[PDB]
């Protein structure tokens, strides 16, 4: 009951955002968002206290094959500096070899963020040209999807992205969004559908292009042999069945920070 | 492994179906479908043999609350008469208290199966009348969703279903489909969206009414603390990422047994 867990997370709209505040904030009070609410609900049900700490390297977690070393939130778990990672963190085979994910709390797939009203209607339309540049978050699961694909269209896109100069990869979703929004049609961003929907609810000149290219989920990551994973799974399923995960999705995707006004 | 596992499953289109054969079949060879293909892939990767056994009481698994006894596939796992349950088996909070689950292999939600072309557009449209009767699979997660809901619409529908001339509940999805088809508008069946889609791909006079009422997943269930769950979990993620789960979905939902012919 007096247990205090360290939660690693990452700034990504609307999962975890700095509050809009002209006065100084500190601690957990600095942050809000879907993931902040989710960990609050989990901590209440299971009766622990927690400290939110942004991952110092601003990375989700990738594996360097040369060194065999992880970075990002995954590394914070493996090095025992965090007890839980709660974010838009994709459950991947590769990460699950190193850490243990909970059952999912959100489903998604890779898609395309671009401006509205253009001839680009699909990934095929992007891969077939070079006028519009396109990229993805560096080191994330979207980039890995393209890198590891054996579909010709996605192999062609990966080759284009790896070869492009200056880099088409971004350090964050937010950077990708800004590059689309201010790019005057010269850039499209490969982005997770959930994260796209937050943007398109608020920037009425942007849209998701095409459908989802794969299917995947976010889950809470825990270190190997964590004594909390199983209890958290029950909380997630309870919140799911009670409808509270959907309420939190509506709150952050349609209501907070000017959502839902694109006519 | 090596090793021979018992897999419990249940007849449900297209997850597990008896092959159509002039000659009586025996053993695993009598079955086919998405779940059969899935277990085949898992056994290939992990190197084990398996025996498919239909759950003898033909039930998914419900908890008699005052008795505390489970039935169905869940009971086969608890009694260690099966090593894995591989079916259109919903990951529920209640089941998670008793057995373990893998990460999901498929996502879905409750929806409505009814005839095409009517003015019924939503659950509310059914709830506000009494002419058209509606029901669900007895003892499944769809019925539980309605029984435990605090939404007035779904409380009204639950109250209607619990009181009945003949029961509006069914023993299988297939029974519910046949009651819709032969009911000529007198009956709607509350049914999982995945299973609806198999039907509406093949019976062009039936349709899904409205959207999904909740969000949930199927996963493979094991006895609690099974030593095989972790390994199977990783295979599911690998198959997901390779696109093989989607290939299997397309196979059974769009191709097999006359799929894909409705305009
Ligand atoms: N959710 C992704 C990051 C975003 C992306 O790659 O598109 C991950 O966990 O790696
Ligand atoms: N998949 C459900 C059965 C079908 C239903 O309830 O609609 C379960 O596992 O209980
Ligand atoms: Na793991």
């Amino acid at each position: 009951k007096n247990k205090t867990l360290v939660v690693t997370t990452i700034l990504s709209n609307p999962y975890c955002m700095r509050k809009e505040s002209a006065i100084p904030l500190s601690g957990n009070d600095q942050f809000e968002g879907y993931a902040v609410d989710l960990i609050h609900e989990i901590s209440k049900s299971l009766g622990f206290n927690y400290k939110i700490q942004l991952v110092p390297d601003g990375s989700y977690g990738s594996l360097n094959k040369l060194t065999g070393e992880w970075n990002g939130m995954i590394r914070e778990l493996l090095e025992q500096r965090a007890d839980l990672a709660i974010a838009d963190l994709t459950i991947t085979f590769e990460r699950e070899q190193a850490v243990d994910f909970t059952t999912p709390f959100m489903n998604l797939g890779v898609s395309i963020l671009y401006r509205k009203g253009t001839p680009i209607e699909s990934a095929e339309d992007l891969a077939k040209q070079t006028r519009i540049k396109y990229g993805a978050l560096k080191g994330g699961s979207t980039a890995a999807f393209f890198r590891d694909s054996k579909i010709s269209t996605y192999q062609r896109m990966w080759s284009f992205m790896e070869s492009a100069r200056p880099s088409v990869f971004t350090a964050s979703n937010g950077e990708g969004v800004e590059r689309v929004a201010k790019g005057k049609g010269s850039y499209a961003f490969l982005m997770e559908s959930t994260s796209i929907e937050y943007v398109t609810e608020r920037n009425c000149e942007l849209t998701q292009v095409g459908g989802m290219l794969d299917t995947k989920s976010y889950g809470i990551a825990t270190p190997p042999n964590s004594p909390y994973r199983t209890a958290i799974n029950s909380v997630i399923l309870k919140l799911q069945e009670e409808g509270k995960l959907h309420i939190l999705k509506t709150k952050w995707w349609k209501e907070k920070r000017g959502g839902g006004k694109c006519r």
